[PDB]
């Protein structure tokens, strides 16, 4: 347990009377240790919430006190209480048995229908649904045609330039970021207006047609085999679904329309469908997790990256054992015969079920997520919110939601109007770095002031070569943070958990698989491969 009130006078400095905040925490803690008994695992959550409040209390009343030290260090054993909590109140509770896939805004891939089959096959004790929106099938093919335009426009305002003119280092994504604001910009006022009748669909083959040219007939037949592909594969539609609500339902279209940002609306999502439903929530990307320790006895070539070694296992069983009819041999390229061999008898002799692991019963506390956590560029894991396990009542998913609301309510309430004033992208930056100067709250750690610092470049993501924005704002670092907010008895911090910290609520590697074809395909998000506007100059 925690230690002793008597115990607890370590704190004690020699002829130092007592202050009352220092005796509020002593008759917390005598309670405490007595007072757990008749009692439920959010009580006891709350009651060392009041602990560590106490706690600041003091050390914020008595910033020089000679107790602090002492109560530091017994603050840490709330967080090993916090650890032991959560391991035992995984005892006898399991996760929903619901599995949720989500893939929104366009056409599915074929391989997507494959790794959803997959899922299928392997946990027929699951409830598995995949959601898309019927309503906004071409928000894909609006962001193209968004960047596909303006891109033609600025380059033929530039024609001869092309020489090391004036257009050098890319100037380009300036001058066509300002473009990209006005369409931006003109989306919305169309969307405002039309919103109460019509589906967002419906205003893009609008806004494509009146202001690109763009033939409506195409657009249709876009849509009808866009839906007919999601009928088919039995997908459930959201706008059907009371999934989407309140705040989280306003970002989700902002992410729709003001970005254009699908991984932003999938993110959102995400959060809804888990508060819904609960259970798992996993990317198209991952598949059913592998059981790569019966290939220990088969040593690694040399050369070989660890990821791509693990890809190639993977496509032994998936041929061998017929699981998929158009996963090619891409990673065991590199593998010499000798070794593939190996593998693909070592894979004929072993059963399916053997090689491949189902779901089953996951054990989770009421007070976690679990959380995939990948490896990152320097070697060290990260949170990703490719794989979530959450029942809907979860204290931790709360947190999720406030720090999506949080995040989202700071960045409108400073952007929002100032993209309904401001009718140039100049101008918008202007208008917007000067209000971030003015709201910043004074005292923010690392991490929120590096959030601040991100809100100027919110639009441009996915339209400037290097920006990703989102990371802050609906993805993995609201994760962490969130996390960070119940193993610290905290809300709406900016703040992340140590790499010690984070294991806490990491979902283990027996639940996905991540070392997938398109799961390395979707690794070229972040490249220095920018240089390559020349790709386009070529088109036109």
């Amino acid at each position: 347990l925690i230690t002793r009130e008597q115990l607890m006078k370590i704190a004690s400095i020699p002829l130092k009377r007592k202050e009352p905040e220092y005796n509020l925490i002593l008759d917390a803690l005598e309670n405490f240790n007595r007072d757990i008994e008749g009692t439920s695992v959010k009580e006891i959550y709350s009651k060392l919430s009041k602990l560590n409040e106490l706690v600041d209390n003091y050390q914020t009343k008595y910033p020089s006190s000679g107790r602090n030290l002492a109560l530091e260090n017994f603050r840490d054993s709330l967080y090993s209480e916090l650890r032991e909590l959560i391991k035992n109140s995984r005892t006898s509770t399991i996760a929903s048995k619901n599995l949720s896939f989500i893939w929104i805004g366009g056409p599915i891939s074929d391989q997507s229908l494959e790794y959803y089959n997959m899922w299928k096959m392997f946990n027929k004790d699951y409830n598995i649904r995949l959601f898309y929106d019927k309503n906004s099938l071409l928000v894909n093919t609006l962001k193209t045609a968004i960047i596909q335009e303006s891109s033609k426009v600025i380059i033929e305002q530039n024609q001869s330039n092309i020489l090391d003119g004036t257009y050098g280092h890319n100037k380009f994504y300036s001058d066509r970021m300002k473009l990209i604001y006005r369409y931006k910009r003109e989306l919305k006022m169309l969307y405002e207006n039309m919103k109460q009748n019509n589906s967002v669909d419906d205003i893009i083959i609008n806004f494509l047609s009146n202001y690109f040219k763009y033939d409506i007939g195409k657009l249709n037949n876009q849509k009808e085999n866009n839906n007919n592909k999601m009928i088919a594969i039995g997908a459930t539609d959201i706008n059907t679904e009371n999934i989407l609500t309140n705040k989280l339902k306003s970002y989700y279209y902002q992410e729709l329309i003001q970005t254009n940002n699908l991984a932003a609306a999938s993110d959102i999502l995400r959060i809804a469908i888990l508060k819904k439903y609960g259970g798992v929530y996993c990317d198209l990307d991952f598949l059913p997790g592998v059981n790569l320790s019966l290939f220990n006895d088969i040593s690694k070539p040399n050369g070989m990256d660890s990821n791509y070694w693990e890809a190639a296992i993977f496509e032994a069983i998936a041929n061998e054992k017929k699981l998929m009819n158009n996963y090619p041999y891409k990673y065991m390229e590199q593998v010499p015969s000798e070794i593939k061999e190996r593998i693909l008898s070592f894979v004929r002799n072993h059963d399916i079920n053997d090689l491949i692991l189902p779901l089953g019963d996951i054990k989770i506390s009421q007070l976690e997520i679990l959380l995939s956590r990948l490896k990152a560029a320097t070697g060290k894991k990260t949170f990703s919110n490719a794989f979530i396990i959450s029942n809907n009542d979860s204290l931790t998913l709360n947190n999720l939601i406030s720090q999506l609301e949080n995040r989202y309510e700071i960045l409108n309430s400073i952007i929002q109007e100032k993209f309904k004033i401001c009718e140039t992208y100049d101008s918008y930056i202007n208008s917007v770095s000067e209000l971030v100067l003015e709201t910043t709250p004074k005292n923010l750690s690392m991490d929120g002031s590096s959030f601040y610092q991100q809100i100027i470049g919110y639009l441009s993501s996915g339209f400037k070569p290097e920006v990703n924005s989102t990371v802050f704002f609906s993805g993995p670092n609201i994760y962490s943070s969130a996390t960070c907010d119940t193993y610290h008895f905290i809300k709406n911090t900016f703040d992340m958990l140590s790499s010690q910290n984070q294991e806490i609520f990491e979902a283990s590697n027996n639940l996905y698989f991540s070392k997938t074809h398109d799961e390395f395909k979707s690794s070229w998000l972040l490249r220095s491969n920018i240089a390559e506007k020349e790709f386009q100059k070529l088109i036109k």
